[PDB]
Parts: structure tokens; C-alpha cells; sequence
């Protein structure tokens, strides 16, 4: 029922660092501010990522998009049936988020989630990257994806699939140690191999990282050099086993939260069949320190 | 349930001006007459636009097309269920309109609407433009679209979507003044981004304008020069924010009713998601006097 | 429910003339005999057209194909519900027709119809035309189409659509005289614009003609010269208004029954909308004597 | 050396008939007049065919186009070397013809020929057919072709190939009688299978016919019906053996001079090899009276 | 309901011969062992074919794949409703098979069948053929197909279609003798023309052969020479009548069980219609001794 | 300078056997006779292969085609310069061969060669195969190729390359025995990998075989079964190392002269580089007895 991931809001300790990070390194376009939140664009939407000050230094919320007013009421019906508490956003929030309607709730482990519809677009202000990137792959596949750290994956799974309508793509047993592995569950709600992944990681953050997809392989190559120069590279280039995304990882100015910049993944559809992988990379992704 | 907009009938004060306008400027083909109505063709249909004399100087009616006899009965069922009054057109009207069956009704604010099926085609009389235009984009997308002025957009919306089956594409807040904006609602019933748009404009006409789509960008460029020479240009070339149509506007011989001549729009489908725009043009469309 | 027209059986007064006609003129391949019926092939099927001796000099029967055993039982259910009498073909008939199962019935006006499934194919005996024709367009669209003469078109319509599942494509008012026209109804049951057309013609035959589609335009051009040399041309090349088929007509050795040899038609689908035409040809088809 | 056939000038006894013929039947666009010559357009050139009054009722001249000023001087050099008399057109003629430079000469048998360059184009006045024809195939292949009647084909051949640079495509032995055949020689100077054909026909005209190529097969089909209605059809549709053009012939208002309206021919190139044919048609072209 | 054939397990008397056969001749990649079973890969799956020691010298089991956990429960529901006995595989079996969940059952005639989901993939260990083969066609179509010998085809048919969800593609009457033929029934559960065929053959094996599809025609040509050198060819190259697969047959080291190596078949879909053939080959496949 | 191989003339002891062979087995079309020679067609040419009675049971002559009259004179110039004797064919021979001009000569070892131009085509008599073959690949690549047995390959090479203009493609050392190999030289004069191959074979014929190329792989497969039924197969299907042609060989009714029926070869061009192969087949072609 949730169609795609449309926006992300972060509450960070270093807004200037995050502003420089998202623009000069990642290539996003600065798009003014809404309240105490600095806004950034990746395409035609008024904003895709918001950054406001806060001790959290973590994702503050995520906007899940539906296609119309009716779909939103249908989600209210689901949440209601599932016993999930939610509050319809008021005019002020709608104004702040620049959406036509929204429902505010939280996932089973405290992550604020906003289900909306009717997002604002500004085609009269053509997207202009702040760094050399031909463009970002969004559209029907949403802004990208993020890995949600959860203390109980089964509990998380039931919510995201049974309540939100996400669908399991596959599972990767991410090796933590010699005899330790974390079964990461990748979920989709559209063509993007996965929009949200759930994993019981021993990390104190709401998310492990968020991912952005560029149009070309060179976009990623160039972006790697930029973040390397910034001294934030955490992994070498590589290609995943499940989505076949070619990317690299880097630290965001927020401790223990990374960003993934990738290209050319594999998209899902009706015929998708669940599989299991023992590695996150078919090649590359060597961890960097 | 309504499949597309098939024809338009205008009641004007200056038939000769309208005849010259539709043929020499727009490029339509003169196709004889039906009663006191002069007929004009854009493709293989016997007629697409009818022009008869009248003080109205406004759209007299619009023909909404369904695919077969069964679909028409199904519409009668809807109108009946919704409590919408209608009269089945008699043999004479069917003859006049050149259709196999039709239902005559009015929208909530007085615009006569005719739901029909079985339109007449004359492939043995190949369309020949009266001006240089490679052709018009019609087919499954109908003759084009028109903006319906309404005093109550919510009231209009309920009728066109709930009763006629149109679907909201998006909304544009058209700036009227410094602190004044009119939320124009664009609706589709097929692949054309929008076939009918509803807007509470302070205009004394049933419609703000009707639009025709040409096959090439040059068709539009040439058409602009023709209407400029006629001294009827009301807007420079531009591209819309929502449908991405590249067009220009011009006055029809009927005061306060314009025509839009465009090309290369963006078509809708099942995956279409509702969005909101603050401008009607991503570029161009500068108003001309 | 009927998927396509698979075969035709004729009972004629001049088998040798019909044999020469179907092979040397039309280009079909002689495929032996079944009982007193000479068989002819157009593709991979064991036979497509059968010709046996009889005073009738008319179509003796038509085979309507479904996709499997279940579909055939479902047709028996329909016929049963509609009160249409039918007899399940015995082993001998199944052997004669080379099908896995069939139901024998008649349309409302005496035309024997056989609904079957599981037709025999002989890919080990590659089709070889008896005249220069690159090939015939059959496949999912069946062997071609035929025009069924009926005394009551409404009565015929109810049967073919309501009972057999055919769907009305469009109507052409075929001019018979000065103030006389016959509304021919074209029906499809697949992609072929029409597989069966119903028309109240003042002809003493069960059908007006049967049609075969060739792969190229030259196939038709060459075929025209062959039948001209045979002195059987009844019409010049032309293109229809509704299906856009480019063809010509010619007399079969059976008085008042013609054959149409065409190419490059227009195929139908879910989006097909019913229309009406005043001519059968957009160009050509001038009647020849 | 001659690049293509660019224009034709006719001197006829019935200008009104020729005007109606070229516009309403053929579909050309009326383009004003130059002197006592009425001009007609087929594309972006100022004019392609000129028609002036004269007892001749025959082609008055043909314009052979080269690509630039240097090429024209190079032709003067050839004509000079070959001993062919010619007169450089004056300013007035250049103005009349709307070309930048031209050489006036005659072929060995009296046909005035004008070799020019720098033709006038009027893209600001988009071509508009006077009849339903999607367009004409000209471009690098020139306006079309024509069959030049000559009393001595060898003599004609030496001139057109050795002096003008045309190249023999193939030969067709056109049957005149029981034991009589005329070897028609087809020549090209570009991609069009042939721009000029030489044949020793027992006809009192400079040419047997001129040919125009349309964009679609329907253009030809429709054009056939128009000229049939005019009662000028001289041949049924057909396809040639050598160029594979699908066309039909019709009488021009000038006795013994016809016009050919065709489509989809076969173009030549470096790899073209000379062949011989015994018929002018692979199918069709049955002579009509 | 069964989506595709994912794996095969054989119990043979000569493991070394089978190891050499599958790798050096067929081209599969050796992939270690699971228990006393040697594993072989054809693509990204951990294993596709398992070979363990046993007197059987026959297929020991076949794994039928579904797309997810829910689909597997839905199969349990079917088996339960149909009265088919089955045992949910334990953790150990799941580990041995490298799947997320499975149901163990038998077809009506003793062939062990395992319905599973969540297969293991190892993209970090790219498939490497042990012989020159560009690759194998698997994906959504599964590992290939196999012919199941049954004593009662009707009984077998009811199970595979009514219980497992396979669908009849067509039937071939395979000639056994002068007046003896076996009606082989080909079934699909996806795009592969057939994944399982049922035939009442007078052979003492559970299957007649298993088939693997290569990417190119040369893969098959080369593979033929390899198995010829091994002296195992049982049939010359040929093309089937029903699936249009171009292949050859060869003996596996297990008496009376062959292997088919083919390419370029014809795939099925919703529009597939049941047909009957009298031969298994349109050409070739001459039996070799 | 020689553009392609256009025709072949055989002098055989069994014309009826050769007639049946070329038509029912190979699929060629019977095209009447010229003198005591029976003619056969493969495409639009009047004839491609001629068969007359003679004790020779060998190729009687080969026609080498040039593109025009000038090219033929240029060949006369070469032959003259090289000291090669030749006789210009008279009117009668030209009539017999159906060409516009020809030069008769012999290669260094007695094979009569005819260099011609202006071949006759009969598009009004569409090619119709006498057996199921979709068509033959000829066109600019000529009728096919043949292997010329020579006692001195160097001597033969100098003539065909230095005098006729053929170009060496590559060489294959065809194994004759344990320590015996014959270096076969493949030559092209156009896109066909080779039109003539020279090899010092211990065979008493002028040629080892002639080759024909079909349009599809099935054409070859079907043709194999036909010649197998005729009991003339001399080799199994295979693919060559140099031209990558997939074919099979079979005996012609003339002792020690075979025919090769192939498909999908590799064509040459300016960039072709000479290479050497140790085998004639990359796979298949196993010799059959
Ligand atoms: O796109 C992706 C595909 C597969 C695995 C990961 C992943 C890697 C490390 C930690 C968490 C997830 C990922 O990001
Ligand atoms: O095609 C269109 C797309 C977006 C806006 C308009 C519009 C502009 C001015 C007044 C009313 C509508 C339009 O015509
Ligand atoms: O394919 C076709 C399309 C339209 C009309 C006819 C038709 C013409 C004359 C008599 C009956 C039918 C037809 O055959
Ligand atoms: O385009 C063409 C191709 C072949 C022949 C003719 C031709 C026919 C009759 C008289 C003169 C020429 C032609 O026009
Ligand atoms: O792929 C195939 C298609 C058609 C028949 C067979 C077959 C042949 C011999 C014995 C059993 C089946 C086959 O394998
Ligand atoms: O097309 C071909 C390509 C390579 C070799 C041969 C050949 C084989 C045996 C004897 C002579 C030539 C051939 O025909
Ligand atoms: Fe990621
Ligand atoms: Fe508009
Ligand atoms: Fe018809
Ligand atoms: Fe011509
Ligand atoms: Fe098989
Ligand atoms: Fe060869």
C-alpha cells in the first residue's frame, strides 16, 4: 500500500557539516529552509531531504508516499484495523512538509513515520546539482532506500509487510563475527529492489545508512573521489549480491550513520522470487578505515 | 467510465470569424454542415468541432465518448443511481450528432453534456488541413481538453470523478493576484494528462479555453505565427509544469475564450501519482497583450 | 469465449475447379484427403480448408477454436444455459476433423458450427505453397474471417456475442442501392479486426466470402494477377475503412461466393471502441465485372 | 556530375485543366506565378513544376541540379570539352527560375535542359497539399523522374552518361507488339533507381510521362481514386520489375503525356549491378482504357 | 502454483563417471558437497544438481520452487485439501538443501518431490563452466525439464495439474512401434514450453531424461562433439515439433537415463493453445546407436 | 574485379536424377530449358544452375559476374595483359546464357569460365521452391561458392587473385591422412567469406562440391532430412572454423561431387585479416558413410 519513500528528515549536531556534505560532496541542491530545517533537492520535488539541528544526530522521520487522497484514507483504515496509533497532520504540518495530507505515526521501535500524498513540485526551478552528478534516479522508485536497525526483526517484519504493505525481496546473512551473522531483510514497495531493509545490528542509531542512486557509473566514481577528499570513505566500490547496485559507502557528519552512493541496480516486479545470500557483495565493498 | 472527449459544439456571434479562425489559423478541415452548425474535422471522424450561431459566444455542449452500447447503458445506470437527470437523445439528435446512441444531461453548473458511442468515421475522405499542420494527436486520447470554469470546485469534483469517472491528475495553484490563487484541478479519463480541468475563475464563460495537440513542434511554431499575424496571440510559447505540453495561447473570435495549441505532452497511466504545482509553466507562457 | 476461426469446410459442385483454385491461384498447399474431403493447408495445421463434393456449393461448416479441454466444457455449459442444441462429436468425427474434442451445433440460421480444441499440427511436413505466396497470417488470429449472410442481424448478433462471445468491432452501412443500405456488423474474438461479419444481404448463400491474409503486399499483388489470369477478379485492389486491410476480391468456383486476399490490416485489443462507417473502402475496391 | 532532377516546365494548351490536375488530383500546392508560368510546389522549394501556355502540350524544359557554384563551372567544362553548345542564363532567367546560376543547353534531340545550382527554398511558407497526400519523396533524390522519348537510344545514351554523368541502372524490353520490343534504358544520378529513362517509343512527345513519389501506400491509393473520378486512369496499380515502385498511371491534360504516382521504390548505390528485365511490372499495371 | 523446477538429485552407481559427465561433458561447475552428495552449479544458485551414491541409478528427488513463504503455506493447504501426504522438512534438511523452507512428498507413483522457497545464491562465486558453454538458460524458467515415466498418465495428469498447478501445453503421440504410440503430455508452470512431461513408457526408470538449455547454438554443437567423443550420443541434432528446441540426446552414466542439451526453444504464455503432434521432431533427432 | 559467382552449368550422366535432386531435395525451382540444358532458379534470376547431358558428370562451366559493360571491357583488358586467351561470346551464346555480354576463357587447369554482365531477371515469375525452403541467400554475394580442385595451388592462386581479382580469406590445412594435409585456400570477391576455394585434392573432379546458402537454420535442418531420406547424406550438421557456416554435405547424382547446404555464415570486408586453421569444422561435420 505504501508506494515509495519520498523524503527523509535528519536531526543533526552539525548542520553546517551536513549542508556541506549533502551539497559539495553528494551533489544535492540547496533548496532554502522550512522552519529550522534546511531543505535539499535531488529532482523536481520541492525538497527530498531536510536537515534541522538536534542532539539526535539520527533520522528524525521518513515520509512514505501514496498516490492520492483515497489511498491515504485507505492507509488510515489499515492503521486503524491494525491498532496502530496515528495523528492526522494539521494544516501547519502540511504546510511545513508541503504535502496535501498526511498521517503521523511511529514504527514498532520509535521511528516517526509520515504517510503522505500530494507532494509539491517546482518544475519552474530546474534541479541544479551543487556538485558534478548527471542526476538522481527517483521517480516511481522514490528517493532511495535506508536500512532500519531493529531489536526484533520478526516484530519489525510483521509491521512493515502486514501493516504497511512492503514485500520481502530477499535475505542476506551479514557476517558480524566468526560465528555471528545478522539476517538482513530487504523489502520493496515498488520497482526499487528495496526501499527499506530491516537488520538487528548492534548499532545505537535508528538507521545504518540511507542510499541515493545516480544516473551513471561515472557519477558514482566522481562522487567517490569527492568523499575520499573529504576523508569520509568507509568502503571501496563494489556490487551487491541481491540488488546488483554498484556503489561505495561513506560517513555522514553524524557518527555511525553512513550514506551509500550507487548506480545500475536490478529492479523487482510481480515475478520476483525470494532468495538468500551469504554475502552483501558479489565483488568489492572492501571495508575502509 | 467516460473514455475520452470526442467533440465540442460552440454557439458564437461571429460564425464567419470562427470559420476563418478554425481553418486558416488552427488548420482544421471544413466538413460541411449539420443543421445550422458548420462542422470541422481534425482527423478521420465526420466532425470534431461544430460551430452554430448564438448570442452565447461560448461552448454550447461537449460530447463524452464511451466504447460501446453496453458502456452507454452502464452510464445511464450511474446517472440514474447518482440522481442525475438525463434524456436519451432521439433519432433526430443521433442523426444530427452522427452517433449510434447518446444521453443528454448537464454538469452541476449548466454545461450541456452528451455521452455517446458509435461515432461516424469517413476514411474515404482523408483529412486535409486548411493550414500547414502535419496532423493532430487524437485517437484514444480524444480531441483534446478544456478548462471548465466552476463556482464550486469541490461540487464540480464530486460530479466529474464520482459520477463520470474522471480521475484527478494533479493541482496547480494559479496565481490570480498578490494574495490570491485559484486551485485548478486537472482530470484524466485516459492517457491524456488531462481531458477536463476545473477551476474557480472570475470569468463569465463556461470555459477558459479548449486545447488541440499537434504532431510536431514545428506545427505549433508555425501555428503561432499564423495566429500572431491574425493578432490573436495571448501568450508566448511555453511548457507546462504538470503535463509538460509545449504550447501557446490565442484568443478565439469569442470574447474571453481562448485556444491552446500544443505538442509533446506527458501521458498518464495506472502508476500516476497526485502532485501539486505552484506555477502553470516550467518556462515560457509569458502573458501577451 | 471462442478464441478464433480455425477451419472451413465447403461442399461444392466442382471439386477439381476448387482444387485448382485453392492451390494454383490462392497458393494453398494440397494436404491429401479425409474421407471424401480434399484437404488444404495454409500453415502448420494438418488442414485449414476442406473441400468435399455436394450440390450446396456453399460453406458446409466452420470450426471455432478454444484453447483447451476445460474451455470446451465451459462452452458446453454456455450452449446448455442458452438453450442451444449441440451434439458432442464422436470418435470418428474427432478422427475425421483431427481434433481432440468437439461440439457440433448450428447458428440460428442453419450454419453448422463445430467448436473444438486440440488441433493436429505437422511441423515435420513444412508448409509449401502451391503458388508464390511468402506465407499466410494465421496464428492466434485464426485462419481468417468470413461474412455470414443472415435474414435477421439482431437475432444473429445476440447469438454470436451473447452465446459465442464474439465482440462487435464496428458497423459499415454497405450501400445496396439509391435508398438502400445493409448495416454489416463486424465481430472479433481476438486480435483480427474481425473473424465473422453479419450482414442481411439479398444473396442465396450462407456466406458472401471468406478471407485469407498474406504476409506481404506483393503476395496480394501477385495473387491478383493469378486470379485475373483465371478470369475471376471481382474487384480491384483497395483498402477497407474499418480493418484497413489492403485486398482484392475474386470469385470462387462456387456461384455467388467470393474470396478476399488481403494484407496489412489493423488489429484490435481491449481499447477498441465501436465506430460507424458509410463506405467499405477508404480507397480502391472498384467493383469489376 | 548532375546530382538530381530539380524542376520541370510544361508548355500546355489547357492551363486551367493542368492547374486543376496538379492541385486537386495530384495534390501539389499552388505557388503563384513567374511570368506567364503558374508555379506548383511539392516540398520546401519555391517551385518544382511550372506550367505556362503553349501549343506544345509537352515538357518545355528540365532543370538538372548540381550542388554548388564550382560544380556548375565543372559542368561548363564538360559541355565545352564534349562540344555541347550552351548559354549561361542571364540575370533575368536566374530571377525567373529562382536559382543562383544556370547553363542552358539541349539534349541531342531538342529537349531544352537547364543545369543549375542554388535553388530558392521557402521554409517560412510550409508546403500544404491541395489534396490529401502526406507528402512527396524528393530531397537528395530530386523531384522524381521522367521517360525521355528518343529516336536513337545509343546516341541519347552517350550524351546522358558520357556528358551528363548519369549511370545505367538496367534495361527493360518493353513489348510493343508480337515481335516488337523497345529496350528502355533506366539511368540514375543518385539514390533514386532512375531519374531519366531513354526509350525509342513511337510517340510524338518529348516524354512518355513524369513520375512523382508519395510518402505512403495510401497516398497512392487515394490518388488513384481521385484521378479515376477525373476519368484519367490509364493503368491499374502495380509494382515495377526494376525499381519496385508501386504505382499507377494516368493521363495529364496533355494528349499522350501521362503521370505516374508511386511509392516505396528500391534505391541504388555503389554496389548496383546492371540487369535486364522482360516486363515493366512484376505484378499489376494492367493497361486501362 | 509451482513456479518452476529448481533442482534435481540423482542416486547413482558411478559417482566418478557422473562427476566427469556433468563437468567435462555437460559443462557444469563442481560446487563441493553436501553430505554424501556432490553438488553441481549451472548459474548463481549454490547448486542445481546433486549426485550421491546409490543402487537406484535414477532421479532420487526433484525440487519444485515457489516464490515465498506464503506461497509455500498455500501449497501445504492444497496438498492438505487434496489428501496428499507430506512432511515439512526439518532444520537439517533445510540446511542440506540450502533452502528457507520445504515440504517433502511424493507424486502418485513414488517420485520424491520437495516444494521449497528461499534458495541460496552465491553471486560472490561467479559460475565458471567446467567445459566451453557460454551459459545456461534458467532464471524464471527454472533449471530445465524432465520426462516423468508413469504407468497411468491420466492419474499422473490429475495430480500435476489439479494438485501442483502445472498446465498442459500439448501432446505428442510418440511412435513406439507399427501400431503402438505413447501419448506424451507436456506441462508448463511458467514460460518454459514444458518443465515436466508425462509419458507411459516401457522403461524401468523414474524418468526418461532431464534437459538443460544453453545460451547459444554453438554451445549445443560443441557439447555434441564432447559427448560424441565420450561415446554417449544417442541422437543426432534436431528440432522438436512442440517446443522448437534444437538439441541432441546422450546417455548419462546411468543405464536408460539420458540427457538432452538444447537451445532456442519457444516459450509459452497466457495465449497458449493446446495442440497435438504426431512426431517429436520437425527435423533431425535421428536415433543413434 | 570479378564481383560474384552468378551461375553454374553441369554436364551429367543422369539428368532425371539431377532434376529430382535439385528440385525435390535441394528445393530449387524448375525453370524450363535452354537448348539441351534444363534450368533451375534460386531467386529472381532467369536461371542460376543449368544441367545438360554429358559423360563428364562434372561442372561444365562457371559464370563470373561483373557490374556493367565497362567492367567487362576492363576484364578483357586484364586477360589481355595477363596473356590469358578468351573469346567474346557471340549473339547465340549471349541468348543461350541470357546475358548482355560475356567473355569465354578457362582457368589454368581447364575449367571453362564465363565472365558476364547484364543478367536476365524475371520478377514477374516469383521464385517458388520445389521443396520447403524459405529462400536462398544470394544477392550481392552471388549464388554461393565452390571448391576448385587444382594440381598446383600456387599456380591457381596467382591466376584467381592476380588475374581475376579474388582475395585470399584464409587457409585451412585439411587433414588427408596421418602425416598428410592439403592447404585449402579460400578466396572472396565480395561479402561472402569465400566464393571459390582452391585445394590440391586427390579427386578426379573439377570441383569437390558447390554450396548453397538458405535463409534459416530450419531450412538446413529440413533439407538434411530430405537428402537423408534420399540416402545422400555424406556428413552430419556442423559449423566451419573459417566462415562459421552451419551446414551438412550430401552426394549429388554425380560420383565424387557433393553439395553443401548451409546457413548463417560470417561475411568479409575491408578489415578482413588472413588467418590459418587446422580443422574445417569448429564442431560437427562428422563424416557419414
Ligand atoms: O543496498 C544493499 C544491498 C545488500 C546489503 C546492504 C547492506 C550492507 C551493509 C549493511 C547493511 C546493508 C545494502 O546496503
Ligand atoms: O494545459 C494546461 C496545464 C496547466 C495549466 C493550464 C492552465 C493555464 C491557465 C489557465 C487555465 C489552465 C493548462 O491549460
Ligand atoms: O474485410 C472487410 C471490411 C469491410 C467490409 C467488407 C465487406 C465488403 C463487401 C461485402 C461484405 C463485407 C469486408 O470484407
Ligand atoms: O518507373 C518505371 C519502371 C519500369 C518501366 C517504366 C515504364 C513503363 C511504361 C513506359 C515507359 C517506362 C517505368 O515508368
Ligand atoms: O523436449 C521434448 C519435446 C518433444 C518430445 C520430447 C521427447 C522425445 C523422446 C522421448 C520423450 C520426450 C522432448 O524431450
Ligand atoms: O565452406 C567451407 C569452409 C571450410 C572448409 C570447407 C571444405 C571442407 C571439406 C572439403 C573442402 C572444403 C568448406 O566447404
Ligand atoms: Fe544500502
Ligand atoms: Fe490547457
Ligand atoms: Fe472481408
Ligand atoms: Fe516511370
Ligand atoms: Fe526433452
Ligand atoms: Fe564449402
Amino acid at each position: 500500500s505504501i508506494e515509495r519513500l519520498g523524503y527523509l528528515g535528519f536531526a543533526v549536531k552539525d548542520v553546517p557539516a551536513w549542508d556541506h556534505f549533502l551539497t559539495k560532496s553528494v551533489g544535492l541542491m540547496a533548496a532554502g529552509s522550512a522552519g529550522d530545517a534546511a531543505l535539499y533537492r535531488a529532482d523536481q520535488r520541492a525538497w527530498r531531504i531536510a536537515v534541522q539541528p538536534g542532539e539526535l544526530d539520527d533520522l528524525a522521520y521518513a515520509g512514505l508516499e501514496v498516490d492520492d487522497a483515497a489511498a491515504l484514507e485507505r492507509m488510515a483504515d489499515k492503521l486503524r484495523q491494525a491498532g496502530v496509533a496515528f495523528t492526522r497532520g494539521d494544516e501547519a504540518l502540511m504546510q511545513q512538509r508541503k504535502v496535501m495530507g498526511l498521517l503521523c505515526l511511529q514504527d514498532p521501535f520509535g521511528l516517526p513515520l509520515e504517510i503522505y500524498y500530494g507532494p509539491a513540485e517546482i518544475f519552474h526551478e530546474p534541479f541544479l546539482p551543487s556538485a558534478p552528478v548527471s542526476g538522481f534516479v527517483t521517480g516511481d522508485q522514490g528517493i532511495g532506500h535506508f536500512v532500519r536497525c531493529v531489536p526484533d526483526t520478526a516484530k519489525a517484519m510483521a509491521f512493515y509487510t502486514e501493516v504497511l504493505g512492503f514485500v520481502l525481496s530477499d535475505i542476506i546473512d551479514i557476517q558480524m563475527g566468526p560465528e555471528t551473522s545478522v539476517p538482513a531483510h530487504f523489502l520493496h514497495c515498488n520497482g526499487r529492489h528495496h526501499t527499506i531493509a530491516l537488520a538487528a545490528f548492534p548499532i545505537p542509531k535508528r538507521i545504518h545508512h540511507f542510499m541515493l542512486q545516480a544516473n551513471t557509473i561515472d557519477d558514482v566514481g566522481y562522487a567517490f573521489d569527492r568523499l575520499d577528499a573529504a576523508g569520509r570513505i568507509t568502503s571501496l566500490l563494489g556490487r551487491h549480491t541481491n540488488d546488483q547496485t554498484l556503489s561505495f559507502y561513506a560517513d555522514t557528519p553524524s557518527p555511525m550513520i553512513e550514506v551509500e552512493f550507487g548506480w545500475g541496480p536490478r529492479t523487482v516486479d510481480s515475478s520476483w522470487t525470494v532468495a538468500r545470500h551469504s554475502r552483501t557483495a558479489m565483488w568489492g565493498h572492501k571495508s575502509v578505515r
